[PDB]
């Protein structure tokens, strides 16, 4: 598994076995063990370990976990110029997976290019 440590505060992204997403800065934590499986080149769905559900993007930028797979869950993987990724929703191409510094999930139609808030380190 991998775990995404997010620059904006040093959080890491946490799936809840219920589907609630937000970030929490215990490596100890249980649900913040991710499988990030590639679809094709540069695309990913990310997956709870511990919730057996996949990140997904609604169409008003909510993020939460799904129980099934479907359009909302995959992301571009994107390599930044600085070496934290981002995920982009493969979907809603103008929004990403986000962070805001209180620990709290960003709507992802507050996301954007230059924001500490999509840039995530994955570790194992
Ligand atoms: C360089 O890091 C970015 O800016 C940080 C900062 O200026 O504090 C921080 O931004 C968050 O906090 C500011 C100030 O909050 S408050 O007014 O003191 O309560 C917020 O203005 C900002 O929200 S807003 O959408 O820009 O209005 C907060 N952004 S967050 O994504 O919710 O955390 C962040 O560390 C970072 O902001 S980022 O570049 O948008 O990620």
């Amino acid at each position: 598994p991998k775990r995404l440590y997010c620059k904006n505060g040093g959080f890491f992204l946490r799936i809840h076995p219920d589907g609630r997403v937000d970030g929490v800065r215990e490596k100890s934590d249980p649900h913040i063990k991710l499988q990030l499986q590639a679809e094709e080149r540069g695309v990913v769905s990310i997956k709870g370990v511990s919730a057996n559900r996949y990140l997904a993007m609604k169409e008003d930028g909510r993020l939460l976990a799904s129980k099934s797979v479907t359009d909302e869950c995959f992301f571009f993987e994107r390599l930044e110029s600085n070496n934290y990724n981002t995920y982009r929703s493969r979907k809603y191409t103008s929004w990403y997976v986000a962070l805001k510094r209180t620990g709290q999930y960003k709507l992802g139609s507050k996301t954007g290019p230059g924001q500490k808030a999509i840039l995530f380190l994955p570790m194992s």
